[PDB]
């Protein structure tokens, strides 16, 4: 199993890149942590759905909390500290 | 307890958001600002009634002061300085 | 002393509300500006009377002037550049 | 020398009101665009007199022309393209 | 046949140059690392593309993957541990 | 004939200056290497130009090529092994 999860750092235009061998139905904030350099101080937004609102960017912060995916792939956003 | 807070930053069409561990009951503009990597310099509006006009966009200033809210969905748009 | 104004931006549906600490006899036009993020270009209009025309929407560029208002409310309509 | 401008847009029942700094015996068409923030497109009516008719709202396109008036007050309505 | 690579250490403004005598159509992550002083530790990001985001900065861990290239040139950045 | 040569070694934040009896036009890695107590080992990395990036830092490891160089001054970053 793998999932792919484009992320964007801060303002850079520019995203990357990371396959995670680990199913998208099982993949965990944690699990896309591990794979970063300095994990800490961030905070992590996640493509999601909304009820009302549709496309939104979700915080997640818990290392054991499921992300988001379309067709094995995650979607995020750090902010930085 | 827990307040859900959909958020747009200036003019980006896609909404973020943060789940708050405070019930919207007694939830505040600090709590929301406690959540966000850089708080400063913005002005925060939350979706509010206003008698005459119906739905409205309300500016809160005040960190002790209690955001709006319905079902426990508090939504607020930021304006950046 | 608190003004509320109640204002409107370009063609948005959804009005905005700020409270400005100066009382409504008072509050000038420069009050409203110095609470708004961007003050510059735009035009702004004033639910204000006219004695042939009744209620009108009156243009009001200097911040100088004072701000005509109802019950301590005022309510604009800003038109950007 | 100072001139009301009281104008209509399209259908809307709540006219905006405009004062330019310029007498109503001199003011033109060009001096109430000047004001306008997005004067292109529309057509410029003016209350005004005919012969036979009486009252008429009368179209005036060209920047130079004056503009009627009564005891220093223009009314207008625009209608957009 | 030669590849040249571009490649940025951290957040270091300038980068480096260096030409690896292997043509680009079979350039490998190892034949990159093998140029190196110190290969180890840091991840590898590459210029590369993809299907909804166009272009992105694509990790690549195994010095057996082929690197991403447009006419001879790879452009990559390193992230130390 | 005379070339400047500032080197910085690995780390080191205070460069070092000599300067090479041959005219910058022909100077050459080998001619530098030869100035150098113990040339062996590292890598030598130049300031140089590329057409896309602009200022880089190219690696240079043949004894025979000539150096880049600006205003008879050739600046270098050594790597040791």
């Amino acid at each position: 199993g793998e999932t792919k999860v484009i992320y964007h750092l801060d303002e850079e235009e520019t995203p990357w890149l990371v396959k995670i061998p680990v199913p998208a139905e099982r993949i965990t904030l944690g699990d896309f942590k591990s794979v970063l350099q300095r994990p800490a101080g961030a905070k992590y937004f996640f493509k999601s759905m909304d009820q009302d609102f549709g496309v939104v960017k979700e915080e997640i912060s818990d290392d054991n909390a499921r992300l988001p995916s379309f067709n094995g792939r995650v979607v995020s956003w750090l902010v930085s500290s």
